[PDB]
């Protein structure tokens, strides 16, 4: 049970240089979209991330080299992805230009834009080697653990009652009476 994937998605606008969706972006994320199976697919059976993958079972947690699997795992992951998605667009618009341009053109380039974010990310420092990894649980926000008791007193104050007196005392005799 040496794995465990918190798949939680990011259903968002993600352009490592468009920012948004600049310049004529829409048609190419349909395409990216409308083959994004084939396109994962591929990505996820490239040779350095079913490796990567499998090797990260075998050194999770944590466990010391695991920092290096990881950074290669998502470097390859990152890397295959671009790649294949970079090489059908690159041919979907170099076919789809039919009109006066780049039909048929065998013998030009294009590059792309992340390919300049992608370049840095290669890694395929182990390959071969497939197994399965998921198998997580769930795990959809344990609110284990959640109490709060308190029990508290204080302040005894400890007064006092009264003081002490007498009345008066009658030392008189009565009022002088003369005749």
């Amino acid at each position: 049970m040496a794995d465990e994937a918190t798949d939680a998605a990011r259903n968002n606008d993600g352009a490592y240089y468009l920012q948004t969706q600049f310049t004529n972006a829409d048609k190419v994320n349909e395409y990216l979209a409308q083959h994004d199976g084939e396109i994962r697919a591929e990505a996820a059976a490239d040779p350095a991330v079913v490796a990567a993958k499998a090797a990260l079972d075998a050194v999770e947690g944590g466990s010391h080299n695991y920092g290096e699997v990881k950074a290669a795992y998502e470097a390859a992951f990152n890397n295959a992805f671009n790649a294949v998605r970079n090489k059908y667009v690159q041919r979907f618009q170099a076919t789809y230009n039919n009109a006066t341009e780049q039909e048929g053109k065998t013998y030009i380039q294009g590059e792309t834009p992340e390919q300049a974010n992608a370049r840095y990310l290669k890694r395929v420092g182990a390959a071969n080697n497939q197994n399965p990894a998921a198998e997580d649980k769930g795990a959809t926000t344990p609110a284990s653990k959640e109490e709060a008791k308190k029990s508290e007193a204080a302040a005894k104050n400890a007064g006092k009652a009264a003081g002490k007196a007498l009345p008066k005392t009658s030392a008189v005799k009565h009022h002088h009476h003369h005749h």
